[PDB]
């Protein structure tokens, strides 16, 4: 049969969502919500999947990403996967404070989507992915 | 066919050095054999040890299933358990906290083991899926 959930979107090994109708969450909510679904916080290794993330979202919204600060600037994926500084999309001048250990994706009017380190306990939106079947 | 048009086998396993997909780094090694139905090895025996290795050139380093989530905390990409006892690091391996992914490769009159390298480096890579 089909290879993600019932209106989740497929890329590459992954199925994605936005939980739309889950009300603005703190970062631990956000992943506790993805974790009730089989699923964790997205885990952006690549430009593509970078672009097909920021391409199901919503550009007035900002979202949670799985990407938490473990210790100053440690920045760890929750599935526990390599981090790669050579591989992010921080926005310019991000990320900008030791005290901000969550991070989320917005789109920057005339620049386009990309990273912000922000306070965990900040409601936003998030999106969520799983493996395929 | 129990394996995959190009794929070898062996015991209850597929295996696949990907030719199409040119080096790569870990990450983007594990999701090319994700998009395939498959995972980097997992090395639970001598004997995958010895098959896979059987399969690969002497003269090129490859990417297997196994990185460090934190502090010498090695895990395996299909969550089966990783065996201190049964492991193939090469002597002097591993051998830096900040190489967190791990290659198996040749050295020269000693044989194939596994050396931790950083993550970001691009290396070939083997695929594993169990057969049909
Ligand atoms: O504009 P607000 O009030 O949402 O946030 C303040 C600004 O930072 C935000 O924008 C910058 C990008 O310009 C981001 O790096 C940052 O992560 C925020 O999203 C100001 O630029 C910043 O100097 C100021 O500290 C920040 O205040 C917010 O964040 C603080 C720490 O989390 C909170 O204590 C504060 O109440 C407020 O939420
Ligand atoms: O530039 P290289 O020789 O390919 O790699 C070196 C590495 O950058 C440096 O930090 C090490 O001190 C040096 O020995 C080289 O390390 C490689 O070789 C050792 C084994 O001889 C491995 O343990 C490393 O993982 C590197 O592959
Ligand atoms: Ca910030
Ligand atoms: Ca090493």
């Amino acid at each position: 049969g089909s290879m993600c959930p019932k209106d989740w979107k497929l890329f590459g090994s992954h199925c994605y969502l936005v939980p739309t109708v889950f009300s603005s969450a703190s970062w631990n909510k956000s992943e506790e919500n993805c974790s009730r679904m089989g699923a964790h916080l997205v885990v952006i290794h690549s430009q593509e999947e970078q672009d097909f993330i920021t391409g199901i979202l919503d550009i007035h919204a900002a979202y949670f990403i799985g990407l938490w600060d473990t210790g100053h600037r440690q920045w760890q994926w929750v599935d526990q996967t390599p981090y790669e500084e050579s591989v992010t999309f921080w926005h310019n001048g991000e990320p900008s404070s030791d005290n901000e250990k969550c991070v989320t994706v917005y789109y920057r009017r005339n620049i386009g989507w990309g990273w912000n380190d922000i306070s965990c306990n900040l409601k936003q939106k998030s999106v969520c992915q799983m493996k395929k079947i």
